[PDB]
């Protein structure tokens, strides 16, 4: 399993310790307050009232927890994933990134707490 | 495994299939968006910024989800739990339900989709 | 989980730490060596070629693992148990016991080594 | 997870459809009768009073089953792995095989079943 932090303001993200490999279930939980500018916090599902202005995913609030795996797009991760397997093609380190607009996350704050861990299969 | 919704409105909460027993190792995730009553929703941590005027549980948010295990007091539920193990003596059905005031859920409006699951130990 | 060993000589069993309960899904595995009384050792799985004198277990070999879940009638075990659920009413402490004819443990030996532990549902 | 059997006259193996990766953590449970030559059958564990003439695993009993994750070498499986993680960093399928001598396996007979998963990690 891996446990870990993932900065606001971190435009690269969080690289994890999990390779997901095919076949894998995972689960995913995550927690805590973080901003993309504005005093207000919000949690791992972000600002449900904030425009799109160019997010790094447009499937996720801006201020949402979303993850890259190995080469993928970024994928909704929001409060966390429940016994989860990832489309087929899908492989490789697990990354935690925020959901900002690229070149606008030095304004952040906060961070989100993250467990992740592989399920039975 | 159980999954479900649990409604912001339901002061009696969530009955689930879920009996936790001792030694068990559970995992829960909740999404979604409620309201206790104003305008905003709120994730599963519930609104931050909300004094507490006598909740159902102490120790979350106004608007957080949260839990008895049979005839437990609340725990803190919020987005979920990662691989987690019950206080002692703590034994009996989940019951999932929104943290508000007793007596004041009748203009609360939303839910949470939660995913419960026993895991290996 | 439990881990530890079950002398063939036991005719009462071992007590493990495992309460099975309703719903529960288990594995074990078991290794080791034992006899019912000859110089030959058999593993888990008992003797195949030899006759039924009166075992508590009619549904396994002489010197095959059994166990009782709670008070329930034996119930193999051999090698292990994959992702198992019980029989319908059966619960409380797992107890090992090794398959020989009451009151003809005396001649006993050996041991097998056992893993308990519970698995996801 | 992967269930299905293993020849003991079959120098190749079973190749299963489950691929072991690093972190891995994996169940194994193995059960059945099989024979190197003798009139004699032994379980998963084989023979303990059997000479090595050159086994394909030095590290396991003739008769016991034995497997390769990828092009490694020889693993002793026995009656099975309880909560297993792989000792060297070796990545591929798994396949099962009977630990006989090379070019003796014509006098083998029986097999073994053999259950498969991959455990929370
Ligand atoms: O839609 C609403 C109001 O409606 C509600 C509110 C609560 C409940 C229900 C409805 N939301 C707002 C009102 C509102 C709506 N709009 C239009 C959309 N907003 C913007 O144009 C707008 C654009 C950018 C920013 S902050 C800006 O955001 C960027 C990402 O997009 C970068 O991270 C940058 O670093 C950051 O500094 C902030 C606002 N402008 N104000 C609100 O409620 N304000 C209070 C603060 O939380
Ligand atoms: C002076 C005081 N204030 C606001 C202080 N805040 C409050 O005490 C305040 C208290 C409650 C509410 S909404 C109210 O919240 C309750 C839970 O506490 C109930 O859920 C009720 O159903 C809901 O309608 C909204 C605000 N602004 N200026
Ligand atoms: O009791 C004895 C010894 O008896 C003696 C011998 C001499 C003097 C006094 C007593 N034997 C014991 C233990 C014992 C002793 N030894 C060493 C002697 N045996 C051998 O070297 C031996 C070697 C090979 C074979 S079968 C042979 O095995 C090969 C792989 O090794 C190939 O698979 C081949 O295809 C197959 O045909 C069978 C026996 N191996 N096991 C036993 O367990 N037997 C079965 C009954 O319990
Ligand atoms: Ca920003
Ligand atoms: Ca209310
Ligand atoms: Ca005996
Ligand atoms: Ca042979």
């Amino acid at each position: 399993a891996w446990k870990g932090e993932v900065l606001a303001n971190n435009e690269a993200g969080q690289v994890t310790s999990i390779i997901y490999n095919p076949g894998d279930v995972i689960t995913i939980v995550a927690a805590g307050w973080a901003s993309y500018g504005p005093t207000q916090k919000w949690g791992p599902q972000g600002d449900r009232e904030h425009p799109d202005q160019g997010l790094i995913c447009h499937d996720a609030f801006c201020g949402a927890l979303v993850m890259k795996i190995g080469n993928s797009g970024t994928i909704p991760v929001n409060t966390g994933l429940f016994r989860w397997v990832a489309p087929n093609n899908v492989q490789g380190a697990i990354t935690l990134i925020y959901n900002d607009v690229p070149g606008t996350y030095g304004n952040n704050s906060g961070s989100f707490s993250v467990n992740i861990g592989k399920d039975q299969s």
